[PDB]
């Protein structure tokens, strides 16, 4: 049950002025692709806060990996859902590595050590921790570590299912995606289809749609390598084989997931929201 809107003030939108005219906005399963000025976040702020939204964000730091935590969590403060409950998932093999970062009111951390590397993160999200997740939190949010927060990430990108425009690729014909093109794969993807290619570091939904789309991808990796085949780009491919076959319900722009000393800053981007570090 959702609960009245209040009053709020905001500019009209016209059906006879789009708000980009420069990018599609909406795929043709009518999924919105999510640019800036395509949402009033401030509507959009309303409509989560009044269902006490908590967000789930897993990173995987492993390693010499570790050492990125810092400034990830630090901009992620800054940057990522702030206003709304969030609890960060640090799966890690060094617990004590994981610096000390001030929260936010609302805002909570939890360190889960790990101990089949390619399938760790698709394995522990659908396996390990489905039950914590489904108690916990009401979307989930799979992004890497070697990343910061530049400006806003928010309640714009929630929705079931949802999957980011890798950035090297928003502008490529479909033929030359890197999918998995050996039929011996269970992340095989003919030359003729593809709608877009997803990146593997940013994905979420809903607990449900993303415990769906991690079991999915686990169990098609084990295929695989019972079938002596590791697919081109690991969990990647076969997170693209999945978005292919069941829809997500928003899509993120390369806003979301960019290189700026490898791509610059294009003219579509209005925000860098979410890099890579040097």
């Amino acid at each position: 049950f959702m609960v009245s809107l209040p009053r709020m003030v905001y500019p009209q939108p016209k059906v006879l002025t789009p708000c980009r005219k420069d990018v599609l906005v909406v795929t043709p399963w009518l999924a919105p692709i999510v640019w800036e000025g395509t949402f009033n976040i401030d509507i959009l702020n309303e409509q989560f806060r009044l269902q006490n939204t908590t967000i789930g964000l897993t990173v995987f730091a492993i390693k010499k990996y570790v050492a990125f935590l810092k400034l990830f969590l630090e901009t992620a403060e800054k940057h990522f859902m702030v206003g709304h409950r969030v609890h960060y998932y640090v799966f890690t093999d060094q617990p004590a590595a994981v610096p000390r970062v001030t929260l936010g009111t609302g805002r909570q951390l939890s360190v889960l050590e790990v101990g089949d590397v390619s399938m760790r993160r698709m394995e522990m999200i659908s396996d390990f921790c489905e039950r914590r997740f489904l108690s916990e939190v009401d979307y989930l949010v799979c992004v890497d570590v070697d990343m910061e927060f530049r400006d806003h990430v928010g309640v714009e990108i929630l929705t079931p299912l949802f999957g980011t425009l890798h950035p090297s690729f928003y502008g490529s014909s479909r033929e030359a995606f890197t999918y998995e093109r050996r039929p011996q794969s269970q992340a095989y993807i003919p030359k003729d289809e593809g709608d877009f290619y997803y990146m593997g570091a940013f994905f979420g939904g809903s607990v449900q749609e993303v415990q769906r789309l991690t079991r999915a991808c686990h169990q098609a990796m084990m295929v695989d390598q019972a079938n002596g085949i590791e697919a081109v780009w690991h969990d990647e491919s076969h997170l693209n084989k999945y978005l292919l076959r069941h829809k997500p319900t928003k899509v993120l722009s390369p806003e979301y997931l960019w290189d700026q000393q490898l791509l610059g800053w294009p003219a579509v981007l209005r925000k860098l929201r979410f890099t890579a570090v040097p």
